[PDB]
This record gives C-alpha cells, structure tokens and sequence, in this order.
C-alpha cells in the first residue's frame, strides 16, 4: 500500500505527511492529475511497443510497384514467415495507435500547464513527431484515392515510429544522452583509426604493385584499401593474402605484423577510449539524480518539535538533509504485515512459528536441493524414452506437487512479499506456475521437457562459488537492458533503409544473383526483401562471423561501390561505439561486484 | 660512464663510494665475476636466440623414414622455403650451442658458491634441463653409428630448446610465475563455461531432434556439442544453423539469444575474470620488486659528517629509505661528458652554445618539420608519377638522407649521445635513419627505397599533440607486451613442435582424402603442419580465429580420429581465453595510467 499512501498523502495529506511521502519516494527513488496519468502508464507502454512493432507486419514499399510474379510467390523472393497487414488492417491500427499517442502526448497538460507545455523542448518535439506522423497518415490515407498522389517515392512513417519510440521510454532516451556525450571523443579515434587503414592499405599497395597480390586482389589502391579494411576485422583472413603467400612466403611477415597490430594495439586502444568516456559520462549523468534527489528532500524540508513530529510520520535544511540521508543508509525500510496475522489462534501459535524456523533452517534447504537433484536425475532418465514412459508423467506430477509445497512454504515463512522481493524467488514462482499449468493441462511433450530442463538452473544458482558471478549476471541482464535497446534501435533504423534500398533484389529471376557470395555460401534467405529478414540479416552483420558477404553481395547486384556505406557505417556505429560499451558495462558491472564483497569483508573486520 | 663508474666504486671504491654506487644504481633499478657475467649477457641472450631458432631449420622427423616422394619434392607436400640443416650442420650448431649454454649455466658456481649454487633450485632446474639436452644431443650423435641404435620414435630436444628459453630471460620467467597464480582463478570460470556448453548443447539437441537440423547437424549429444562450441566462437554463424532456419525462421530465436548470451554476457564476464586475476596478480609481483628494492637500499645504509660525507657522492634507517626516494625525483640525474671534452676549447667556443641553443629554438622545430613535410610531398609526387621521372627524385634522395643526417648531427650536437639516446623518438630515429643512409648510399630494391621514404612519415603521427596521448600509450606498450607475446610464441613453438609430430607427413599430393576435406576446397593447402615454418604460420591462423574450424575438421577427417580434436580445443583454451584477454587487460591497464598520468601533470600545474 506504499503508492496508494504515498499518492493519498501528496493529494490530500497534511504537510508533515507529504514531507513524510515526498522523502519516502526519494529514498525508494496537480498532483491528482499526474496520477491519473501514470494509471495509464501499461496503457502507454503497450501502445509504444505496438506503435513499434507494426513495424515488422507492414508490406515492403516495392511489393507494391507491381513485381513480376508477386509478393503472394514468398519462394520466388525468399520471404519471411510473418503476414502482411492489407490495406484495411493498417489503417485501422495506424489510426488505434495514433489515437492513443495523441492522447498520451497531450494529457501531461493536465498537470504541466500550457505555458510550460510549449516552453519545454521535450513536448515540442514529441508533438513536433506527431504531426509528421499524423501528416504522414493522412498522406498516406489520401493515397487511398488516386485523385490526390499517383505514385509515393519514400514512407517516412517507419522512421518516426522508432523516434517516438525512443522519446516515450525515458531510460533509452537518457542511454541516447550518454551516446551523444561520448561521440565526440569517439570521432577523434576514428580519424585516428582511418588514417592507419590509409597508411597500411598503401605500405601494402606498393609492396605488392607487380606481384600475383597486386595483379589479383590490391589491383588499385581503393581496392586495397577496402581488403585491408575487411582485414582490419579478421574476416577475409587468410584468404585475402593467400595469392601472397603462394609466391613468397616472407610475404607472411607483412599479413601477420599488419593483423597483430591491428586487432590487438589497435582495437584494444578503441575499446580503452569507449570505456574511458562511457565511465566519465555515466559519472557525469548520476550526479543529475544525485541532483534532483537532493532539489527534492529540499522540498520535503520546506514542506526540535518539527523533528520530531517528522520522526513520527517516519514511525509509520543542510543538517535535515544529512539526517534524511543517514536515515535512509542506516535502516532498511519498514516492515508489511501479511494477510494472516489477523487470525491470531492460526498464525501466531507456537507450531506456526516452528514450521517457519524448521522450513527457514539451512538443512532444509540442502534436502530441497537434493529432492531437485533427484528431479534432474528423474529427467535425464526420462529422456532415454520417449508407453512405457507414461508413468514420468506421474513423476512430472510428483515434482510438480513438490516445487507448488515449496512455493507455498516460502510464502508460509516469508508472506508473499519477502520470499518474492528476491529475483530468484521470482524465477521459481515463474516456472513452478507455467510447469504446474503445463502438467495439468497434460493431464506438447517436447515443451514441457524444454520446461523440466530450464528449471535446471536452480542448481546453477545454488552454487556458492557460482553465485557471484550469477548475481552479477543477474544484476547485469537488467541493467544491459536499455542499450540493447538501443542497439536494437538502431538495428530497426537501419532494417528499414535496408528495406527499401537493396529490397526486391535477392530474387530467383536475378540472373546477377547465382553469381554472388549469397547464392555460393547459401545465405539467400538473409535477404532485405521484407522487415523481418533484414532484421535477422542485421544479427548476422552484428556477430559478424561472414560480414562481408552481404557487403559484397549486395555491391554485385547494386553495382555502385556507394552500396558500402551502408555495411562501413553499419560496422562503425554498432561495432565500434555500442559494442564496446556493452563490454565496458560489463566490466565494470563485475569489478562493481568485487567492490561490494570487498566493501562487505572491510566493514566486518 | 653510469656502469664503469658504479663497478669501479663497488669492487674497488671506498665504502662511501660503495654506497653511492648501491644507491644510484638501485634508484636506477664476487662483483668482479658478477661484472664480467653481465658484460657476457650480449653473447648469452645472442646464443639462447640461436638455440631457439633452431627449431626453424631442422628436418621434420617424418621426412627421416625415408618417404616417397623424398622431403626434396617440396611442391608434394606444400613445405615451406628455408632450408633444413644436413646431419653435419645438425651436429655442429647443436655442439656449439650446447658447449657455450654448459658455460654459461656453470659460470656462476664459482662465485655463488656450491652449497648456495646447488640451493638455488632455478640452478638446479637449469641444470636437469641442461642434462637431458645433452643426453639427448648424444643419444642423436650415438644414432650416426648403427650399433647404437635402430630407430628413435620421438625426439626432446624441440621441448627443452624452449624450456631452457624459457628460463633464461628473467622477464619470460617472471612473466610465467605471473601467469601461474591466476590459473586456479581460470579453472574455476572455465568450468562454468563448460557447465553453459553442456546445457546448451542439451537443449539445442532435444529440440531440434527430429529436424532436419537434427538429421543434418545435431545428429547426437556429441556432434551437437561440437557445433555449439564452434558457435561459441562465431566462426560457424550463420551457416550451423541454415537448415533450422530453412525449416522455421522462428528457429532463429534461440540461434540468435545463444549467441548474444555467449558472446556479450559469458566472454566479457572470462575477460572480467581474467582482468580482475591479472591485476591482482600484477600488483603483487610490484610490490615484490618494491620490497626487493627495499631491501637492497637497508644494505646499502648497512654499510653530520654522517650525511655530507655521502651527500657527497650523492652528486655522483627509515630515514635512510625516505632519503632515497625523495632524492631519486626532487632532482635531475646526472649527465655524462661528452668526448669533444678533449677539445674542449672548440667544444667552448661561443659558436658552438649559439648554434645549439638555436637547434633549441622553437622555430628550428618548425623549419624542420616543414622540411619533413616537403620531404612527404617529395614522395607522394615520386609515386603518383611512377604509378626515367624517378631520377630527379633519386636525386632528392641524397638530399633528404643528407638533410636527416644532418638535423641528427644537430641533435647530438645539442645533447651529445646521453641526452639523445636518453629520448626513445631519438632511439628511432636512430634506429631508422643510418640503416636507411645505407642502403640510399649504396644506391648512389627500388621499392625498398620507396619504403624507406615512406617509413621517415611515422613521425608526422607522433608529432600531432592531441594523438601524442595515444601514441604514448603505444609506445610504451610496444616494449611492455613483449613479455607477454614472448610467452605467446613460445606457446605456439610448443604447440608447433606437436603439431609437426603429430600432423606432419598428411596434406600431401598422393592423399586421397585430402581433397574431399576443407583445407583443399578453401585453398589452404599451404597452411599444414609439415614443417616447422608451415606450422608456425598455421598456429598464427589459428590464434586470429579466422576460419578456425578448417584446420580442426580437415585434421579430424585426415587422422580418422575425434580424438585430434583435443589439439585444437586445447590450443583455443590456452590461447584465446586465457592469453589473449590478459592482452587485452594490459593494454586497458596501461591506457588508464596514461590518462591518470595526464590527469596528475594536470592536476599540478593547477
């Protein structure tokens, strides 16, 4: 009941209570209208990812320039699996997720007020957005009739999506005022890195000017240059050279010092550099929050007796801000009673709380532990099978009886709130609910021992030793989550370029095509044709295993050399600036970690 | 004079100079003996190489059962271009080098004394490793006369070679107990990712069972866990995983989260690890050295008028230790006079501080940095028209040689050689500048020449201020890593030695499965492990990562034997995950310290 007493006692409290919330939420880190607003906070979620989403179900922009056979020949086009919406369906969910956008981006004038409203560049800009989608609509709308456009060139529509996207959820949006705080160094490496690429593509463009390499590969010093790029990720390696080799095999001495310092004084600098400002910028961001909870216990401040009457709402300015921060990293926070303690004879007498300390021993934690070892034994037996096995599915409703008892003691001895506040717990309330319903149910088999197998990881996290690095990744996986986003982004922005310019060009009539690295590796089902496609394509060119592949392909059936800028600022965007921040929050979430412990073994002795 | 003086004031100097010279050179980071076993380092290190090298030029022991075609068919069996040493030649460098490796490693029981010689166990060590080459080195002259011998399966020398190596360098040693400590840190997280691998594969083979992902790829528990391991690595994306997506691209969905969870999640967290063991480690053997430093300076006091008589010298207990450090960086060090001091009057002469203190000047920098940018035009021209016209511009040639020696001239004529060398930019530029005034005086091929000009432009990089942070980083991490590479290649010359063993004699013209495997259809047949060159470039490949997987599955299909396998995986998990991270820790590491090192420069002149 923390946001409803919280909520109550902004909207209608006395002083001291609002004090008493405003400090509390800050510690957990027009009022009526902004919650009327955030009541709707799932509605606006949803909406934005439905808004994204719809995205990957529109029709590629050239099934409608009238293609010989047509897009309903999914195999003449190696097309995905997901449908198209027609014409009707697009324009009933266009018009649904406008509708709610216009909703949502306009309720904060509820509580902002209009002056506000227009003075804030955020607003500007996110009505801005909504109008060139709601133009675009429109447009798109009119072209409905053929009185008002003939013939569209470019949708812009999926675009904006992914901007409004980015603008509603605010932790991709502060993740994009890291990115754009770190460009700017990252440019000057860059230019570092380039002028390398141009001095060795050259050193090796007259190296080899008359050999069998020179007559072969580094015909001119473009063409080397772009081998020697593609050599910079490792890619074309050995293959790039080999003409080399075959005449002399010295020739290995230059290809080897080349490489060594490329992928390893090199790349290794670029990451040094991204890590550096990444750790500079996200200190330089957290002190803003530090801020801003400091600009609200100064509020909670202004709205020895005063002390102590703000001691009794906690029951339930300098020197008042150090108390609320001494407060706040002394004690934890107050205790919720559970749904039960009402009854006094049932939960309060004494075989209650012996149960409680008996399922709160550590010994019965070792026999849960193996009663799950049992389990996955049960299991790696079973799968020796597959009527005789009928009776694992009694099995299957034995473990699942055992893990429904254990969930039901861990509420008994925690309520439902302490056995749950931790992550873990929640996995195990996760799988023992999605197994219990699989089994009853039963009572897919290949899913339900895909099931058995992920609650495996049980014994994973059991490990002492182990766990520290699972709480690290566990801490990780959310807190990675919002620069995945991005990437992800970034990947949608870069699918729907894709899409438009190389879409329709892998096709079975393609003459050109049976000549190229796709058709030769067998790639031809990653493809721009259509959004999900490219999207997986995009993966492939992310882990980049084969990368240049596509980036010849799609050279060949261009036939402009201009079709490289598209995969060159694909690998150095994502490669380069994302990529090694994800390493860099890596480490510095596992050095965090050593931190903690470290901290916890000084302060005990 | 720094050495000579120091020697001098030890073995024959009164303690006060003893002292002195203990300091100093302890600042600077049985003497007699110990003396004369130093000045013969040049001739120990040059040995130590060539008894390496050694494992270069020797004929693969395949080749001595006598095959057909002989090992004089180099096309047959795609060998490499140096030559292999004749029995004779063998015997020879193999005396030579073993008689002056005897000296050296017996040289110090004289002045170390036995029972602290034979204490030692790095002497002891060194001495099995030294009687086991020379058993051998016998067992091999011994097999020339047939009573002695009918055949040999296996041969020790190329294993010892490298232990012995090893040994001899301080930094590879010290390098290796580094290394060493943060193994059961490693074996920990190389479990788990065994653990990951095990349930990985688990679940990609239950649930493509009946597929053709299954019928095709994970055809057992075992051809799948090869395949995700392969897929750890990335080297097999996208093509493991073609017929999976061919039959539902909704497969894709658990291709693409193994792969995110393995290489962003699961590697980084090995690099962590690694990282995190490296620098505990590090910071332990420093503080060794410190402590060892330490010591050395309390004998040194070991051995008013207290302080002037060595503040004295000083110009050539804690206190004592405080003294010593403070005095090591309040102060410029001393400077040695230069040979023109026996001329000194024309060394005087006014002239001389004129002209110095003008190569000094700021606008000298300037006028010859312009003139090594005419010099980068020059060169750029020569090539854009040659893509007779060369011959002005050979002309050039000695003008621009003539010029960078004249510009050095002036720098040791304002620094003498102390100050010059003292600075490593004048170290390369040394380096660079007389090897090049060679081969552009025997000209007064033509491509090397070329070269050369173009290689007088790596200072252009240096020179910029803003890029100067990051080429001060790579510069000093040039000379840093080579410990660490060091141990890297001696690795590999391990792995090579076992490769040619083992591999050596199959990627040959008569095989006929060799040209239904992988290594024919890519073109790789010159990558083999046939002879020790051809393996050595091979490893290289390997170590890259590219194409790795050829190499393993044409070996697996040439041997007939899963068992090869442990070869290859063996070599990725020492090389890839344990070596090359800690390559990557040290250049973070040492980027960081370069930004700290900045940021205090900084922070004082505030």
């Amino acid at each position: 009941t923390d946001r409803v007493r919280r909520s109550e006692a902004i909207t209608h409290g006395t002083p001291f209570q609002k004090a008493a919330a405003l400090v509390d939420l800050a510690e957990d880190g027009s009022a009526r209208y902004y919650f009327i607003f955030t009541r709707l906070d799932l509605i606006w979620s949803l909406n934005y990812f439905a808004l994204l989403f719809l995205n990957f179900f529109e029709q590629p922009l050239w099934c409608e320039k009238n293609p010989k056979p047509s897009c309903k020949d999914r195999d003449y086009y190696y097309l995905g699996e997901l449908p198209y919406l027609t014409n009707a369906e697009s324009i009933i969910y266009e018009v649904i997720t406008l509708a709610i956008l216009l909703v949502h981006t306009f309720f904060p004038i509820s509580y902002e007020g209009s002056r506000i409203f227009w003075t804030s560049r955020l607003n500007l800009v996110k009505v801005a957005c909504v109008v060139i989608l709601f133009v675009d609509v429109l447009v798109d709308f009119l072209y409905l009739s053929p009185l008002a456009f003939d013939f569209l060139p470019f949708r812009i529509a999926p675009y904006v999506r992914v901007i409004i996207f980015i603008l509603s959820i605010r932790e991709l949006r502060d993740t994009l005022v890291l990115l754009s705080g770190m460009l700017g160094t990252y440019l000057n490496i860059l230019a570092l890195w380039m002028l390398f690429l141009l001095f060795a593509s050259w050193i090796a463009f007259v190296m080899f000017e008359d050999t069998q390499q020179g007559l072969t590969v580094f015909t001119s010093y473009g063409a080397t240059l772009y081998q020697m790029f593609i050599l910079f990720t490792t890619s074309n390696n050995p293959d790039v050279w080999i003409p080399a080799y075959k005449s002399s095999r010295w020739s290995s001495v230059f290809f080897v010092l080349y490489v060594l310092i490329g992928v390893y004084f090199v790349t290794n600098l670029i990451l040094a550099v991204v890590y550096d400002s990444f750790k500079e910028q996200l200190a330089k961001q957290v002190s803003g929050m530090d801020q801003m909870k400091r600009r609200m216990l100064e509020k909670a401040f202004g709205l020895k007796n005063q002390c102590i009457k703000l001691f009794e709402q906690l029951t339930n300015k300098d020197e008042f801000a150090d108390l609320c921060q001494a407060i706040a990293l002394r004690f934890q926070k107050e205790e919720v009673p559970s749904l039960f303690e009402h009854f006094p004879q049932i939960y309060h007498s004494a075989l209650s709380q012996q149960l409680r300390a008996f399922v709160r021993s550590p010994n019965f934690g070792y026999a849960i532990s193996f009663i799950l070892i049992i389990n996955f034994i049960a299991v790696v037996v079973e799968t020796t099978l597959n009527s005789a096995q009928k009776p694992w599915q009694v099995a299957e409703f034995v473990f699942g009886w055992i893990y429904v008892l254990e969930m039901a003691l861990k509420i008994y001895t925690y309520g439902f709130e302490n056995y749950w506040r931790e992550g873990a717990n929640r996995f195990d309330f996760l799988v023992t609910w999605v197994i219990v319903i699989g089994e009853t149910a039963t009572f897919w088999i290949r899913y339900l021992l895909l099931a058995r197998m992920l609650r495996l990881i049980r014994l994973l996290m059991n490990v002492q030793r182990y766990r520290a690095f699972i709480a690290t990744f566990i801490t990780l996986i959310p807190s990675l989550m919002p620069y995945l986003g991005t990437i992800f982004c970034v990947l949608c922005i870069y699918c729907s370029i894709g899409v438009q310019v190389f879409g329709g060009l892998v096709n079975a009539g393609n003459k050109k095509l049976f000549e190229t690295e796709l058709a030769e590796d067998d790639y031809l089902l990653f493809n721009f044709n259509d959004y999900p496609n490219g999207m997986v394509t995009l993966f492939n060119l992310l882990v980049m295993g084969n990368w240049q592949v596509w980036m010849e392909s799609y050279k060949d059936l261009t036939g402009t050399w201009w079709s490289i800028t598209y995969f060159v600022s694909f690998y150095v965007i994502t490669i380069l600036l994302l990529l090694n921040l994800v390493v860099a929050f890596v480490l510095e979430a596992f050095f965090t970690e050593l931190d903690l412990e470290e901290e916890e073994k000084c302060q005990g002795q």
